[PDB]
Order: structure tokens, then sequence, then C-alpha cells
């Protein structure tokens, strides 16, 4: 038993990331068959931060322009272009170790993890959710561009994240594989904000049978409400709605518990409403929504 | 910027974990040059778990009461003994992929990366502290011993803990992998209990560092205290006594941020007396103490 916020194993990822430099600014790119993808801003100068165009940026530059790094080895960069807001660089060697994979663009509620890297260097794994804002609450310095976020499904790794930028807040913005950023943001240095966010109940109800199943039980109660009664609750307090499809998608936890989805959103109404009163749930004080359902049946078996 | 907790990249260790199976009992081993290393009781029945004789289940056993796999490859087992609660079959073949390692024994309030492992394929990655009773708060299912915990240091992978049994509360108990126990438990099914623990003070003082490296400032003060008043209320707190060792390892926090440890002392007795009302530190309404300061440093710069 117990219940850990869990990160999918990273050695299928590890062995594609690389570093590529163009002029003084070095960032992460991913190296998959014989194509790197990696950050457009990667061939911005400082001056150029403030509102680049790319395309122009672009067709100054040549192949031997892009200094592409793995491990020690050094990739000759064979051809070069754009997708949105990613780089391709087509290289001369395949990785060996390119493992199965796809691309993926996650619906916000939707977690995965992060290999947050520096100079091609994996330094860290940890896990995160797209938050209805279409930011994430990462942990990322200056040189983690390029870092990926994936999800891992028997042995084919899929990806759904890249790293572009911080906002203002302190929250974290970046593109699909293809290189359309989640949400309304651009890849240059101006006033971006993230705007307000939401809590996603589909993930809070998730914990809260991760934690019966894990013997919490004191926030349960012989009350059962209505679909409807419930989002009238969830928008007084800024919880996004509880849709059909959600409680469908919480069917098998709710099996496995015997509580209905129903009889679930009674106990989340009373903890909104009167708070926890000095109590945890699995170690938390405040109600955890970065856990869906998946991550939830991964581990509570 | 951002603060998460973050676990090691585990692909070093993908590479050396395994499956052992011994009659109908499997678990996980560690496939290190050419020996596995894997709890003992994978050599128990179900009868045998009470009060087992170990010596005397060993010398009836073979070479070939031992399967081990290695993906789909079958490693044959050549040589077998016991080290403490560990057992160590050697096997005709060296693993190609072992990393450089050490085996560290470590001291309480120090962190590790667990990679939970069923079958001998890894399943997740998470990061644990050593509990003060010698304890972690992980996430174990049945098949999970045998997973190992490490720390990595310039791709030297230094491993500090195997997975053995949990324990009536819910939290887990193994060895390092010499095969002695973290605290005074054995490895036999029976009553055996966690002792009172209590919370890590110099790491709740290293995350309260890491909350103003990034911008949560609400919970300091003027005020500054001395080492013995503080520790008289750690006492009270069932916090544990602060020494001048942890001090002087918190002087490179406490110089980037300018706040002297007594200084973030008096904050922390403030935050223990009062509590936060309604507010959060890094997201969180608890004070947290799983971070050790070398894991601040290592994510803050
Ligand atoms: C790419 O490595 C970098 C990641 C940033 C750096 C600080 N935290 C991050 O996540 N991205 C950028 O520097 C980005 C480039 C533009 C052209 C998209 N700009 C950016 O994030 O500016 C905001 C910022 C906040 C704090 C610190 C810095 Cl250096 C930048
Ligand atoms: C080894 O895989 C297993 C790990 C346990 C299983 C449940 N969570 C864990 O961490 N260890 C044991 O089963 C252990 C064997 C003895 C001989 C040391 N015994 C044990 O943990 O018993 C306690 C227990 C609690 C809940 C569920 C189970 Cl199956 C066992
Ligand atoms: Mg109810
Ligand atoms: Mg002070």
């Amino acid at each position: 038993s117990g219940f850990r916020k869990m990160a999918f194993p990273s050695g299928k990822v590890e062995g594609c990331m690389v570093q590529v430099t163009c002029g003084t600014t070095t960032l992460n790119g991913l190296w998959l068959d014989d194509v790197v993808y990696c950050p457009r801003h990667v061939i911005c100068t400082s001056e150029d931060m403030l509102n680049p165009n790319y395309e122009d940026l672009l067709i100054r530059k040549s192949n031997h322009n892009f200094l592409v790094q793995a491990g020690n080895v050094q990739l000759r960069v064979i051809g070069h272009s754009m997708q949105n807001c990613v780089l391709k660089l087509k290289v001369d060697t395949a990785n060996p170790k390119t493992p199965k994979y796809k691309f993926v663009r996650i619906q916000p509620g939707q977690t995965f993890s992060v290999l947050a890297c520096y100079n091609g260097s994996p330094s860290g794994v940890y896990q995160c959710a797209m938050r209805p804002n279409f930011t994430i609450k990462g942990s990322f310095l200056n040189g983690s561009c390029g870092s990926v976020g994936f999800n891992i499904d028997y042995d084919c790794v899929s990806f759904c994240y890249m790293h572009h930028m911080e906002l203002p807040t302190g929250v974290h913005a970046g593109t699909d594989l293809e290189g359309n950023f989640y949400g309304p943001f651009v890849d240059r240095q101006t006033a971006q904000a993230a705007g307000t966010d939401t809590t996603i109940t589909v993930n809070v109800l998730a914990w809260l049978y991760a934690a019966v199943i894990n013997g919490d039980r004191w926030f349960l109660n012989r009350f059962t409400t209505t679909l409807n009664d419930f989002n009238l609750v969830a928008m007084k307090y800024n919880y996004e709605p509880l849709t059909q499809d959600h409680v469908d998608i919480l069917g098998p936890l709710s099996a496995q518990t015997g509580i209905a989805v129903l009889d679930m959103c009674a106990s989340l109404k009373e903890l909104l409403q009167n708070g926890m009163n000095g109590r945890t749930i699995l170690g938390s004080a405040l109600l955890e929504d970065e856990f869906t359902p998946f991550d939830v049946v991964r581990q509570c078996s």
C-alpha cells in the first residue's frame, strides 16, 4: 500500500536527450531516429527575444550553425527546418536508442512525467498535470528548454510536452512535439500571463478514491448528491464542472471501493464547505488534483 | 524557478533490474556484474513466513531452484550465498549495463529515489526520506520486494535501500544492499510496529529556504532566536534537535538568501506556534521535511 506521486521510469527518454547549441544559446533536444527536435528560440539572440521574426532568422542559418552533442560524440547536422515553434535538425546518424514512440497532444487535466535536463544531461524526473489554463507547475531553470514530458504505455513512449518558457507567476509553458503551444502563449520574451486557473474535479475525486483504497475514510458520509447540485457547489469553489464522461471514467474506482461517484461527490462537497479541521488525506492538508483516475488505478491494486 | 519533489533519472538502475523466482515466490533482483542481489525471503514458503530458519532453507536449495530472468533472457545461476538478509546469486553472465556504483548505508533524514518494480520490470520512480524511526513512506504492492533506492553522483549510482516489507501502519521497511535492516526490523511475517516518528528539523529549514529562493516570504520575521531556545520549541512539537552540524550544512542556503539559520529558526518557531492561517508554502499547507539541504541546492540555483 501507500500512495505517492510517481513518475514513469525515464531511461527510454534519457537515451534521446542531446545538447543543441546555436551561437551563444544552448538548450536540449530530443533525438529520435535521424532527427533532433528542439525549441526554435535556440536561433534567437539577446536582442531578437523581444519580437523575433523566426522565418527570417532561419533563412540566415546554415547546417554548420547548429552544434549537436550526443554525450561526447558530435552529431553532424545535414538539414534543418521549422514546424510551428519547434526546430527539426536532420542528422547523419540515427539514434540507436530510439524507443518505440508517438507524439500526443494532451487535454487539460492529464498528467505526464517531465525529464528535466541541462546541457543534454538529465538531472531529475517529476510528475506534472496540464492545468486547465494550459500551464504546468514545474521546476525549470535557465537551460532547461527542450526538456520533454511523456507517458509510457507498454514500452511505447508518448511524448506530449516540450519546455519553452516560464511565466511571471512562476509557472511554465510549452508545446506539443509538433511545436504547437498549449494555451494562448507565444515564444517571445514579452508580457504574457497565465489566465485564472481552476481545480480539476475529476482528479480530486480520483484521489479521494485512492485515499479510501489506502484506508483514509474519515471524510466519507452517508449522503448522496445529484450531479446538478454538485456542480453548483463546484462553481462556487472554482472547480471544473463534473461531466457524465468523468463519472464513467471513475467507474472502476467506484466499483473497487463500493462507493458510488455521486456518493463521493457528497464527501467532496462537505470538504469544500467545512475544510479538514486539522486532519489530513494521504498526507496532505489540501485537496490534491494532479492525479488522474488512470494514475490512481495504476498505483492502487 | 519552481520547486518539485524530484527523483534521479532512473535509466542506470532500470538496466539492472531482473526477476528472481524461487518456487511460487517471485520478486525483483539487482544485477551488478555477475551477481544478482535480492531479499532472502524469496526462499520462504507460505508456512515458513512465521519464523523461518534461513540457514536451513538455503542449505536445502540448489542453483537450479533459482529462476533469474533478465527481460526475456534467462540467466543461469552458478552459485548462491546469503549475506545478512540478502541473497547473492552468482550468474554466468556479467551485466553489460552495470553502471559505476557503490553501496551506501544512509543516515535518517537523508533522501533517495525508489525505482518501484514488479516482475523485474520498472513501473515508477519517486523520492523517499529515511524517517528517524527507520521506515520510509513509500508505495509498494505485493511483488515489489527487491526494488531499490539510490542516489546518483556524477553517473555513479549509490544504492542505499532494498525493499523487504510493509508494516501495519502502511509504512515500509528494508535493508541496505549488504542486507542489514534499517531499524530494529526482521524479515519474518510477525507483529512488528514502527516506533514513534519525529519531524526532520534540518530538512524543514532547508525547505523554508527553498521557499524564500522561490519567492514565498510571508512567514519571515525580524526576530532571531538562540539554538537552545529553538530546541526547547522543537522538543514540544516533536521535532528533532537542531545541531551545530546542521547549522553549518545550511550555510550555503543561508548565504544565498542572506537569512541566518537562527533567523529562519524564529520563523519556524512562529509557524509551529501559530500555524499558517490558510496560507501555503510552496504549494503545501503543512511543513515539509523530506527535502535535504542538498536536495534544495541541487534544484535551486
Ligand atoms: C529556456 O531554457 C528558458 C526556460 C526558462 C528559463 C527560466 N525558467 C524557465 O522555464 N526559456 C526562456 O528563457 C524563455 C525564452 C523565450 C524566448 C521564450 N523566456 C522566459 O522564460 O522568460 C521568462 C524568465 C523567467 C525567469 C527567468 C528567466 Cl531566465 C526567464
Ligand atoms: C515483498 O514483495 C512484500 C512487499 C510488501 C507486500 C505488500 N507491501 C509491501 O511492501 N513483502 C512481504 O510480503 C513481507 C514478507 C515478509 C516475509 C518479510 N511481509 C509483509 O510485508 O507483510 C505485511 C503485508 C502488508 C500488506 C500486504 C501484504 Cl501482502 C503484506
Ligand atoms: Mg457520501
Ligand atoms: Mg526571522
